[PDB]
């Protein structure tokens, strides 16, 4: 698939169909993976990027390539590598998406508040591309959500999925870990067919990527 870098290499795009992209970010190393969706309303984002100078790369790269405005952001939990370029969002008037859980917990962490807009299931539609978000309980940490894109049969996992690299389940200070596979059984329950699964770290897999997070937690 077609892989795009920027000019330092810590920023990196892979192209998982023609308006599907997934974002890879390093920070001080360590990658972070994240969704471009590019509609015909604008470009929209699941998650942001570990701090403010790589979302700002980050959005002058896409928005170069595509050449459309990032419009909206969805921010899968309150950790540095899922929402920590807010400021940087809400300057530039892009809308941060997110459960009232995460933004409670951004304000307790000290984040500038995304929106708190999205309930347990919420089904949003950016021009043509339908986006679904479902918080399916407590795991990596006590507000992680997943996103579903219908079309494609697509689920970014985010941090609640491992990827096969992942040989342990992390900092484990923020979650619970008794919940967890529950919670890894309610995404598995929702969306019976799955395409490709986006980890919050790593290579990009397929269902073997919940198996995997629910081995981990035996
Ligand atoms: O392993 C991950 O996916 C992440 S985002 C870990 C992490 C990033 S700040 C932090 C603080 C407490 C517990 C865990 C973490
Ligand atoms: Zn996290
Ligand atoms: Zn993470």
């Amino acid at each position: 698939k077609t892989v795009i870098k920027n000019e330092t290499g810590t920023i990196s795009i892979s192209q998982l169909n023609k308006n599907v992209w997934v974002h890879t970010e390093l920070g001080s190393a360590v990658p972070s993976n994240g969704l471009v969706l590019n509609t015909s309303k604008g470009l929209v984002l699941v998650d942001s990027s570990w701090d403010d100078k790589l979302t700002k790369e980050l959005i002058e790269m896409v928005e170069k390539k595509f050449q459309k405005r990032v419009t909206d952001v969805i921010i899968t939990h309150a950790h540095a590598d899922r929402i920590g370029g807010i400021k940087t969002l809400k300057e530039r008037g892009i809308k941060a998406h997110s459960t009232a859980l995460t933004a409670e917990l951004a304000k307790k962490n000290g984040y500038e508040e995304p929106l708190g807009d999205l309930q347990t299931v919420t089904n949003l539609k950016f021009g043509n591309m339908k986006v679904e978000t479902f918080y399916p309980g407590k795991g990596h940490t006590e507000d992680n959500i997943v996103v579903w894109l219908p079309q494609y049969n697509i689920l970014v996992g985010g941090c609640l999925v491992k990827s096969t690299s992942a040989k342990d389940l992390g900092n484990v200070a923020d979650a619970y870990v008794n919940e967890w596979s529950t919670s890894i059984e309610n995404v598995l329950k929702r969306y019976r067919n799955i395409n490709a699964v986006v980890p919050g770290h790593g290579e990009v897999g397929d269902k073997g990527l919940l198996l995997h997070t629910l081995d981990l937690l035996k």
